[PDB]
Parts: C-alpha cells; sequence; structure tokens
C-alpha cells in the first residue's frame, strides 16, 4: 500500500535514507534502523523499534524501510487528511452549519449514489467515522 504516500514525501524519506547509511547496501542492524528513526526526527520508542525490526536477520532492506514508513506515514496521513478535509465543504457552511446542508452536498455529489441510501444512513465528521468504520 504505497499509493497513500506522497512523492515528496518518499523522495526526503529516500534521501534521508540515502545519508543516514554508508558505504555498500542498506543492510545494517536493527540498531542502527533505530538511530535513523531518531536522526529522522520521529519520536519513536523501544516498541516501536522491536516492532519494525520484526516488520523486517539485521537487514534493513529498502523495501521493508518503505513498508514499516508506509504503514505508520500512511496512519499519519489519514489523521492529517480527515483534519484537513473536516474543512473541505466549506461551501457547504461555515463549520457543520446543518445537518440538511451537509446532507444536500452529499446527496447531489460525492459518487453514484442511491438517493435514499444518503438519508438512510444520516438516520459531518461523525457521518464519516461511521462509515470508516
Amino acid at each position: 500500500m504505497a499509493d497513500q504516500l506522497t512523492e515528496e514525501q518518499i523522495a526526503e524519506f529516500k534521501e534521508a535514507f540515502s545519508l543516514f547509511d554508508k558505504d555498500g547496501d542498506g543492510t545494517i542492524t536493527t540498531k542502527e534502523l533505530g538511530t535513523v528513526m531518531r536522526s529522522l526526527g520521529q519520536n519513536p520508542t523501544e516498541a516501536e523499534l522491536q516492532d519494525m525490526i520484526n516488520e523486517v536477520n539485521g537487514t534493513i532492506d529498502f523495501p521493508e524501510f518503505l513498508t514499516m514508513m508506509a504503514r505508520k506515514m500512511k496512519d499519519t496521513d489519514s489523521e492529517e487528511e480527515i483534519r484537513e478535509a473536516f474543512r473541505v465543504f466549506d461551501k457547504d457552511g461555515n463549520g457543520y452549519i446543518s445537518a440538511a446542508e451537509l446532507r444536500h452536498v452529499m446527496t447531489n455529489l460525492g459518487e453514484k449514489l442511491t438517493d435514499e441510501e444518503v438519508d438512510e444512513m444520516i438516520r459531518y465528521e461523525e457521518f464519516v467515522q461511521m462509515m470508516t468504520a
């Protein structure tokens, strides 16, 4: 699931990975992975380091690094995108002004959807959270 990743994000993370590593391949012991995470600016605890080691004997391959960063940055980007898109519907109102106002935008647009299904699901962010669950 590398599609949730941004081109600039993957470029920056590859740049950091290339700067951290020494001569040779990127496969070094898990202590190197922990130190790279510390240098990247993140605050990974011992449990996060253990999970990253288990995901990847002391070989940090670019695919495994990309996968662990994919899951982490994907959770982070999902949270950030939810927070940003909470204010995406600026035309409906200032903030969650009316249930009918949001329902009109959600039913007149969004996807090929059934008119009665939107009303049934109604009975802003709460609807998105319910749909995600």
